[PDB]
């Protein structure tokens, strides 16, 4: 309910998670990652919640991992540290409920890596995005080497990771790093409209779409197609499917409960 | 050569398959899938045919699939239903001859899934594309969860499948969902020009290209590269290679029989 | 360092490899492939070199490959010839040091395949890229069928391979085949700028980024992620990491000496 | 349903396909492969058939592909010939009904590839198995390079393919190439006993087991697991599940109608 | 630390988890899974623990998933139920510390799937193992369709899942389903011997071995090899490596402390 | 021709590589690895050589990497060291000519990893095999964690790697770690017999089998099968295939030139 480093708001079917360390530009530290994990678990457990939005308080969405940790890591501890925080990102990606990253400002390092773990990214024009970990003599340790490459392609991902350069929102849109950009002033509203569209749909169909997409993409195409087919069987069994098929024939809007 | 729900036309080495249920916006039903399957096998079997083109009659390319069994399908029958329909799409994808989807209008749900099975998509500016299965409380069941994701990336494919929203032709082109958009008035001409270029080329080279590209993409890069090299040996044995090489060396336009 | 078909130039920590057969539009032949292999081996061996840039002399980056032998190859010999040339491309892709293809002109057939093996591509607006092998009754045999498809997607790669038509640099940028295009007049300057930015960074971190990205991309995502995490432990053992973390805490600019 | 090179017999819910070219040791020619394809399709569509068993007439199971075809083919035709035959094997492997190869004798080259395509292999002690294609200056072309390697491991597979040496049934059992070996005199009864036990189970459960095993094995373990879980949801909607669960609850034998 | 359905015992470096529902042959119910989960998380958290052993009290290791659950589930609920239970098995498989299944008797369905999630299996000759889920009109839903097939091969895994027939310990050993079998009377001794050998090794090296083997097996061979190499970097940073290499050069016995 | 740490002998078609550091049980130092690489590359390039055999001088096959190298390595140097040595193993594995490891005695750590890189392993009953790296506070770094677990299975491989314990020849054979075990006194003759058999066969066919098997095993099955088919194309172009098929048809022994 109440957290040191984040704020949570339940708004009907919408769960809003705001990173709340604005003095440190929402830098991810051990506590914030622990709290973000809990919040996301809360949301997944609570059947009122249908869509989760992550955003940042103030100027930054997230400026990265908290560097103060780093000077006292053994290599073996560094491995475990990277794996631990990255596993929080992996949980978010595998969530059975849709997730949106609303990028209001800087999304750098750990910050962009969190955004990459969400299903959909919507950014402000004023947002700046990057993986500046190479500037510290290291490299992205929260999934960025895998997720950025897959999203914008190897050449652009390598140039961003090797130089550490930030790109503007409009460039992120161009490369497909974010689904679209809008002025900061329109961001909350554009995000709310998307989330509310999704929050109307069948929770079970949404969970199956995510499972089938995520698991299928990692597999050979025939194995992903087989997963899609078997899952279609499961969705077909549901009350929301019945509601949906009957709303269509009766020319009304379905209520997917 | 004579069908209830489709029309076929052989023009030289071009084979045109037109979905023909314009009153239902060319919606896919049991009968249409069965005929499409037969038409494609004939085209693949006919040695005069070098390129296949699939398009729709009327306002739509294909606006969806019939919902008329969905009341008498058990979950297990729904699994087999999904698989049976999708496997026809897989057969088009795996044809030894180039296929082009000429998207003249709505390409929605099953219809977009069919277009995604073709090698190349050319669309009309006026075309609308999407996967609205979520609106019925189900999800795409003819390969959309796998092929859309792979073509436009996960962020945009998830947004499209979770909202059900249609996108105009020009957005499809921006996202790489179609190769080109042109005004509907120039669609048949643009398509024909492409088809005619490909039909000039060695059928055996085209067949090997499709095999190594499709099979190689699903493998580790070194395995796909090994497939490319061994196929290169095969294409080097061909009559069209001898013609092609000696045509260039003797400064002459080659004829590929 | 004295080669027949290529020129090599060491400029600080930058190594420039220029294909040098302008009369034949820098066409790849057995000799050029052999020298390029040797030059790239040299660059990788030399600890003063941080970044390798490949480019072409004259109007072409690389306009194709030598077709002279093609009418005298057996199918089994053709398989081996394909494998031999392509393995030099694979070697460039797997290099421990960042590679940039500076595409100044025609990049066709083998020439596009060479560019595809580099980490990053920067092209002139004037450049034209294509795989016209289909026009000889064959198909790309130095990795194009795999690499182009992965880069610009199946639909556009198949159209390019099936028709054999070239695309302008602006289209290549739109498809993601190159990172960006600039006017040819500004191409060297823009490439040097990128190379110099990369050459300032930790060589061990750059080597780890390439290994993790290349190997991770070929695996299921969890396996790529596991590779990224273990690699992070290796990057934390370096002096460059100590320097970079120091520098950030002391609000000063790091110097990555290696 | 009446064939030249094969005999088909339906015994209750068992479908027996017996290769019938005893003079040529059941060697696979274009006609046999054509008829085998038609026979398996026939069995799969017939809802009375639950289990398919493939065996050979006379002393051999199958002594390979027919070598009289080989010296006619160009290299491009040889690629298409390999693909054509092997795709029939693939279809057998992908069948929604359980398949058993009853290896009564010689299973060499194409014949071993045919056996590898089935779900389960039972052989006679007297059976000899191998891939002697290298003795013709070629190598296995109907899947042996892939299926044998996966079944008996690379070391033993490479030794067999590089030497062309045959192994006895007992060695095949030891290496896991067959499930069981029994004297030829007991082979039909051992096979019948296995087929009858399988024929009693839920056909839908058996179809889902095969799909999730075959597709799952080809995927990353998490994708295979996800496929197993969605399939479990489909199997829970079946009438045979209701029967089976109540039978354990009621301490009575179940009947899978 | 005190559980309704399991017993946990911490003998030095070793953590023994014993399934404790002998009247129902250690059948997995929702409570047992929750408790097993907690116990495995505990052992994982605790640096004093180096090796985890799982076994069953009584006649059976584990006779299956509690079938009384299965009556009420909609297809969607059944999907979720499979995934939830199987995700616990996944967690055991992915644990950073070595796990041994000590299979003292019946390992059926859920029971065998639990065994398959452990790193190493040692069984009594007297043990019976199988996946009898097909007898209930269903199929293995806690990972058996994927893990059994990968361990004993597709032919025999299909035969086992399609027939539901159980196999004796010695057949399990022949197929590679267990590492070895010994008489039940020597089973605890054989298991302790193995566990104590592993427990004296570098914890960081063992954690890396498991990560590299598990992640590498699921990848193309070159990617797994890449992961092996980069991990070698990490293991060469440890105090235990210095000790081990020192000990060999000095022709003496190393003591690994896992700093 | 002449090396410091290995001996080589060319007998007809066979090339024998004998590790020659018997005072250190053939432990792999930088020098031995460099010379082994050079010898296998020479053998690959020499058209007279058809089969390569690797064996050890004295008591041992090979007792692993030379441990005197290890306390000089930094972590980043250790990464590099692993990759360098293992890439020599990779090269042996991918060689275009058949390789046999004749395991005369101890094959531990790097020695077992070297044996695992060869196509076929024949061991003496007296041979002891293992991966005792864990005994040194490290783990296998020349590919053992991947190759051993693919060959004998995860449970047996994890137990050997975690305990460091050695197994005798006969258990190696049980596990499929070696093809065959014979007494040391018969080992050279058993190895020679196998080698001479393989050296009779088509060099091009043997190269294609190795490429198709190694690359195919690493792929989804359908991609492996596609590779086998196109390769069959290439092997049908060879003089040796013409000789083999016409030899069989002409009822005579083939001579594979
Ligand atoms: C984002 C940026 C471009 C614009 O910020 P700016 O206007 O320079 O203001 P700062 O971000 O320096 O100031 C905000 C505070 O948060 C801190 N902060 C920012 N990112 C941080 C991180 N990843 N970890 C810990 N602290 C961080 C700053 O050091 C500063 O703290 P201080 O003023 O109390 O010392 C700038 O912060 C930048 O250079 N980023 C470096 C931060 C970073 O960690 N980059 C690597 C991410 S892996
Ligand atoms: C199978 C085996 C070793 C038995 O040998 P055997 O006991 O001497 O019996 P035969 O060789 O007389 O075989 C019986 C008949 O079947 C034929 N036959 C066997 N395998 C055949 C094949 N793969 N293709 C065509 N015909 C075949 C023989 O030519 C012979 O016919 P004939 O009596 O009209 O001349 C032997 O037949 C053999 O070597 N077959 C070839 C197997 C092979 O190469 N398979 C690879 C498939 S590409
Ligand atoms: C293991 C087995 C062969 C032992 O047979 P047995 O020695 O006659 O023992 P019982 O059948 O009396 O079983 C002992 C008790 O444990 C219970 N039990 C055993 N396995 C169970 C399971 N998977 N779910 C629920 N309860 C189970 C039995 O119902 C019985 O309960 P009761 O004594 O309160 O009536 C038998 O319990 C069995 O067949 N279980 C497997 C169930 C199955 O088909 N699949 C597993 C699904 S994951
Ligand atoms: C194989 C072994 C059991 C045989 O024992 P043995 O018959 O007593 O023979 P020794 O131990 O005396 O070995 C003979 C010589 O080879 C040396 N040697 C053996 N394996 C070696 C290795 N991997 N690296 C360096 N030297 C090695 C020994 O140190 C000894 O040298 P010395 O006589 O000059 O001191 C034992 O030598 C051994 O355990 N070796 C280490 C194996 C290993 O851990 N390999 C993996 C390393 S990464």
């Amino acid at each position: 309910m109440e957290f040191e480093t984040i704020e949570t708001k339940k708004e009907g079917n919408l769960f809003w998670i705001t990173l709340n360390r604005p003095d440190k530009l929402n830098a991810l530290n051990a506590k914030l990652l622990e709290e973000l994990d809990r919040a996301v678990s809360q949301a997944e457990s609570d059947p009122e919640i249908r869509v989760i939005i992550i955003t940042g308080k103030g100027k930054a969405f997230c400026a990265g991992a908290d560097i103060t940790q780093f000077n006292q890591l053994t290599p073996a501890e560094a491995w475990k540290f990277s794996k631990k925080g990255r596993e929080i990102m992996d949980k978010i990606e595998a969530l059975s409920k849709p997730t949106i990253a609303m990028i209001n400002g800087y999304a750098l390092g750990g910050g962009l890596e969190l955004a990459l773990a969400c299903d959909i990214r919507i950014a402000a024009e004023e947002a700046q995005l990057g993986l500046p970990e190479i500037n510290l003599g290291i490299y992205p340790g929260y999934g960025g080497t895998q997720r950025l490459t897959r999203v914008i392609g190897k050449g652009r991902a390598l140039e961003m990771m090797m130089t550490g350069d930030r790109i503007p929102g409009k460039d992120a849109e161009k490369y497909g790093l974010v689904n679209r950009v809008v002025p900061l002033a329109n961001l909350e509203q554009e995000t709310r409209k998307l989330a509310e569209k999704i929050a109307k749909k069948s929770p079970i169909s949404l969970a199956l779409i995510k499972e089938v997409v995520n698991r299928g993409l990692d597999s050979p195409l025939l194995s992903g197609l087989a997963l899609e087919s078997v899952g279609w069987g499961v969705v077909f069994s549901t009350e929301d499917k019945k509601e949906g098929v009957s709303a269509f024939l009766e020319k009304r809007e379905p209520t997917f409960k």
